């Protein structure tokens, strides 16, 4: 069975403090052996983030990386200095840095090669806008955008995939559970057709985009929603009740 | 005088490893009572950096940040998080955020002018190409990329400009002290018609391309360049004679 996974995107947040807190609520409540969840600070919080954790269920994940490990690439971050730490996963291509920082579909793809072959695994984020979803275009949009992927990657054990309707990131509007569960199974149809069959039972496939503590447990027997990519609510008490959704 | 300056661009380079052995390597140093000297490892080691900083000389840079504090901005750095962790600068406009991440003009003076508002200062960095340089633009450059931030900002007590000349990276030309005095002073002195007398006098502009423990003493009589904001050799024991190399 697809292992339940739970990760938090923090974004632009966070403080020492504020992340400790967080840190210490998943150390000392009561979360499931049975999950998988990876706590994505601010590139500045990794190392401290890492050295907080004891649960072996928690791991700590960057928000983005650049697709070399080293060199003239200032202001960048590397995955090589993210294992450093101690951290073991990236999430690439998030809709914030499609959209507002000029990255494209393949410089997706050859990060996310790239972060794999250096043994980091990547929660690779997709998602329609409202306008393509208006279109009736939001297939057409995911499997473009896994398609660059599928080009360079032939790999996916490592990959998680966080589907993420655009309209739904941080205007409170969450996919209904029948919609995300219809558009998942899409989703891991077509990842059939290129990755095999077993391959597309064992990939999770994440729900992102305004889920919180209140909405999680709607997905709950949603069979091809396998966790979330959370955020703002990733960095509030509620972020346990996420996790413990299907306890 | 204006005060010697000496920044460490690491850019894309460095582990925790290192970090320690260039911190405490310049903890025990002999260097000049009055040298300003920031070092600016990769997001990740900031917190640490800071940690193992004991020189009253020494404070912490980030390599880039953005224009806002906080908020939906996966990836990004952000100067509140930047002085969370203790550091005091962010380098602003490099080169290769300038080109490789379609950083324009007014994103580097928007993120100037908010650096400086949440009290970090700002190593902001200017520079042409060898393109440019070959058609006699060097000047338009330059005060086109200033004026961007003039537009935004004018009190640049906080502010040390470095000029980088991008000409001589990799193209077989190299940059000599009489040139890099000479586009300093013309840079001091466009600024001054901006800036008033005293401001222009008192800001200091570092030379940005290639110096290291051999050529920085080569510099040291020329008026107008008042330190290095300093590339590899950052990661290297010569840093100290670069930060040595007025006595
Ligand atoms: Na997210």
């Amino acid at each position: 069975a697809r292992t339940f996974f739970v990760g938090g995107n923090f974004k632009l947040n966070g403080s020492k403090q504020s992340i400790k807190e967080i840190v210490e609520r998943l150390n000392t409540a009561s979360i499931p052996e049975n999950v998988e969840v990876v706590i994505c600070p601010p590139a500045t919080y990794l190392d401290y983030s890492v050295s907080l954790v004891k649960k072996p269920q928690v791991t700590v994940g960057a928000q983005n990386a650049y697709l070399k490990a080293s060199g003239a690439f200032t202001g960048e971050n590397s995955v090589d200095q993210i294992k450093d730490v101690g951290a073991k996963w990236v999430i690439l291509g998030h809709s914030e840095r499609r959209s507002y920082f000029h990255e494209d579909d393949k410089f997706i793809a050859d990060k996310t090669k790239f972060a794999l072959g250096q043994g980091v695994g990547v929660i690779l984020s997709i998602g329609e806008t409202l306008e393509e979803k208006k279109a009736g275009k939001t297939l057409d949009v995911v499997e473009r955008q896994l398609n660059a992927v599928l080009e360079e990657v032939k790999d996916w054990t490592n990959v998680v995939v966080a589907y993420e309707p655009v309209w739904a990131i941080g205007t409170g509007l969450a996919a209904t559970p029948e919609d995300a569960q219809d558009i998942h199974a899409s989703i891991r149809k077509f990842l059939a057709s290129k990755l095999g069959d077993k391959a597309a039972s064992e990939l999770r496939i994440l729900y992102g985009g305004s889920a919180n503590g209140s909405n999680a447990v709607t997905f709950k027997d949603k069979a091809d929603v396998d966790g979330f990519l959370v955020g703002g609510a990733s960095l509030k008490p509620e972020f346990v009740d996420i996790i413990n959704s299907r306890n």
